[PDB]
């Protein structure tokens, strides 16, 4: 380990602590860069060596956090909570939380090594038919999004969940135990309590539950409307109009957003096709076009363009050489104020264009706070980081903006078109809310011990049925580990940030649309080229995590807390139209036949 990274001696008061933080931030950048660098080398090129090197960097990060956490505890443990500087209090409190650095060396290794193997299992798992084999991205993704054959969707869903989940379960149990051991020594009951602490809100869970209560009626009506369409397509044998929807029919491996079945549920298919994918292909869009168009939206707001290091270093397409990569999209900050990259196996589709904006939102954030000290190089909270790119994508997806960028012949500003659009947006945003809420409900119960290995799948499907109103299309038992077939579980990425951001982004949109001078319906707003909006947004991004998110938020939108009303205001028209459609069809809202599962196809898996 480098002496130049080990902590110096500082006076045991706030003045010495202010110098202590500078020296910490100084050396942390070198440590963070070598960790990010090695993760990148592995994720863009999965090999045992790159895994080894990634784990060495992880160990080194842990030695660094140990030394500096120790020093901080011996110097300021009794006095840092009383400092006047609140940003210093933030920094110090962070440094004294050692996480996996609380582990002994032998368990530090095992922990670092589980992450490598869980990541490899997920990102290299394949579904084989009988020579060739399908990967999740693009093969199974495209099947789930476009196939309307019940048996083919089933084969892809079952094959994926079996291939990814079953091998992960034994590893995930070991990881959970080690993670908990680590964070207990920081004073957390369990890792989940640490994750939740990032929101600095004593009533976090209660506040989330109250939000979900306001949003659930919207989901239930969307659910019932979509269920009716699936009933017509697949028959009474496979769809129960009073039961949960089979989990493989909603356009997505995790049933988590439904925009890919828009063409099965669009009420007015004569009107312009608001899925512009066919046009993007007809026009010959490529990955680089998509990132350049996203970039230009950011620069239209007088935010920063992507630096040369981004274009030279990013991986914007799935490699064609015989290489295995983590295709799950990600945005990378190397903590050197120079290098920022996206790794995305970009496909030419409309929902990938949204993803491009999402990931570039992360980069923009990185660029706007790169001069802050490291500990503040985060979103106000993790939900803020996830909302930035999605907010811009709300403007991009409006039919008026799509027209501006040549992807849609201008649509009539009528009601059939307004409903078509808000419905597509509901499929993308409202359908996600139960899933965004339930994933960390599951993981919080695993970390707390409420959900032992013996109930991993039982409790996962309890939650999936409770919240999303779906059911597995084949029988599952505790040999299956269906939570593990979702990227964020083996890759240990928390999820509640996405529930937070799916609500928050509509608060941001409203603030920015009002600040842009817009006045029509909130869902037709396009903040493109509004430099006033760009300024309001730029203030948030530069704040990093220096001020409480409740303060940053108050400055931007007028409230200091999450609020569903902007979301509700955005969807008002289709919320009403959906209720009417379901009443006219005599739908039951919900899934009272909660035990119901569909039958197998006759010749399955044959033919
Ligand atoms: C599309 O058309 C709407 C008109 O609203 C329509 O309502 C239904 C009957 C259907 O025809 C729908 O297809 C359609 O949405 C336009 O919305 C209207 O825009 C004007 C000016 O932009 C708004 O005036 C403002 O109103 C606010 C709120 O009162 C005031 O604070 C302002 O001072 C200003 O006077 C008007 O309110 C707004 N109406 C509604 C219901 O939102 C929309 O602009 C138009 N868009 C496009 C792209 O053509
Ligand atoms: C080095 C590193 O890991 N960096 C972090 C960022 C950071 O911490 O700075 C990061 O890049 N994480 C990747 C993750 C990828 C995506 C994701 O997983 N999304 C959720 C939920 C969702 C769905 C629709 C949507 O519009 C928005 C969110 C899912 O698909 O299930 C996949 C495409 C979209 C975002 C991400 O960017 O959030
Ligand atoms: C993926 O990583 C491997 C290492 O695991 C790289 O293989 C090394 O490549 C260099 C340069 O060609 C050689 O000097 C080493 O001997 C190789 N080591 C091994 C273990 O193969 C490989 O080049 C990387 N692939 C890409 C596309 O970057
Ligand atoms: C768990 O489930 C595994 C999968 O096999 C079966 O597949 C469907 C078609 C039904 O037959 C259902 O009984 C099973 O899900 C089994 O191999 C395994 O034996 C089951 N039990 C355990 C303890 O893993
Ligand atoms: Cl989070
Ligand atoms: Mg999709
Ligand atoms: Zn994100």
């Amino acid at each position: 380990l480098d002496p130049g990274l080990q902590p110096g001696q500082f006076s045991a008061d706030e003045a010495g602590a202010q110098l202590f933080a500078q020296s910490y931030q100084s050396s942390a950048e070198q440590v963070l860069f070598q960790s990010v660098a090695a993760s990148w080398a592995h994720d863009t090129n999965i090999t045992a060596e790159n895994a080894r090197r990634q784990e060495e960097a992880a160990l080194l990060s842990q030695e660094f956090a140990e030394a500096w956490g120790q020093k901080a505890k011996e110097l300021y443990e009794p006095i840092w909570q009383q400092f006047t500087d609140p940003q210093l209090r933030r920094i110090i409190g962070a440094v004294r939380t050692l996480g996996s650095a609380n582990l002994p060396l032998a368990k530090r290794q095992q922990y670092n090594a589980l992450l490598s193997q869980m990541s490899r299992i997920y990102s290299t798992a394949k579904v084989c038919l009988t020579a060739t084999c399908w990967s999740l991205d693009p093969d199974l993704t495209n099947i789930l999004a476009s196939s309307r054959s019940y048996a083919m969707l089933l084969f892809a869903w079952e094959g994926w969940h079996n291939a990814a989940g079953i091998p992960l379960k034994p590893l995930y149990e070991d990881f959970t135990a080690l993670s908990n051991e680590a964070y207990k020594q920081d004073g957390f009951t369990d890792t989940g309590a640490y994750w939740r602490s990032w929101y600095n809100s004593p009533t976090f869970e209660d506040d989330l539950e109250h939000l979900y209560q306001q949003l659930e009626p919207l989901y239930l009506n969307l659910h019932a409307f979509v269920r009716r369409a699936l009933h017509r397509r697949y028959g009474d044998r496979y769809i129960n109009l009073r039961g949960p929807i089979p989990a493989h029919l909603l356009g997505d491996m995790w049933a988590q957003s439904w925009e890919n079945i828009y063409d099965m549920v669009v009420p007015f298919p004569d009107k312009p096709n608001l899925d512009v994918t066919s046009t993007m292909l007809q026009q010959g869009w490529q990955a680089t076009h998509m990132f350049r168009v996203a970039e230009e939206f950011f620069t239209s707001l007088e935010l920063s363009p992507m630096p040369p290091e981004f274009w030279e270093g990013s991986m914007l397409e799935k490699p064609a050489d015989g290489r295995e990569v983590v295709c799950h999209a990600s945005a990378w900050d190397f903590y050197n104020r120079k290098d920022f990259r996206i790794k995305q196996c970009t496909r030419v589709t409309m929902d990938q264009l949204s993803t491009v904006h999402h990931e570039m939102g992360h980069i923009q954030y990185y660029l706007q706070y790169k001069d802050l000290p490291v500990s503040l190089r985060r979103g106000a909270n993790p939900g803020f980081h996830e909302a930035i790119g999605d907010v811009l994508a709300l403007s991009v997806s409006t039919p008026e903006h799509l027209h501006k960028i040549g992807l849609l012949d201008r649509v009539t500003n009528d009601t059939e078109s307004d409903i078509n659009y808000l419905l597509k947006m509901a499929l993308e945003k409202i359908a996600f809310l139960p899933f965004g809420y339930l994933v960390d409900q599951w993981r919080w119960g695993v970390f707390s011990g409420r959900t032992p290995p013996s109930r991993y799948n039982f409790d996962w499907w309890y939650l999936r049925t409770k919240y999303q109103g779906i059911c597995p299309p084949v029988t599952r038992n505790e040999t299956h580990f269906d939570a593990g077939a979702k990227f964020h579980v083996p890759n240990v990425t928390p999820y509640i940030r996405y529930f937070v951001s799916f609500v928050l982004q509509f608060q941001f949109h409203e603030a920015l649309c009002k600040e842009a001078g817009y006045e029509g319906p909130l869902h037709q707003c396009d903040i493109y080229r509004s430099t006033k909006a760009g300024a309001k947004l730029r203030k948030v991004l530069r704040a990093g995590s220096s001020r409480p998110w409740q303060e940053v938020l108050k400055d931007m939108v007028g409230l200091d807390a999450l609020d569903a009303q902007p979301l509700l205001k955005y969807f008002q028209l289709v919320t009403q139209w959906l209720q009417e459609q379901n009443q006219q069809n005599g739908e039951v809202l919900g899934w009272p036949e909660y035990q119901w599962h569909p039958p197998l196809p006759d010749n399955y898996p044959e033919g």
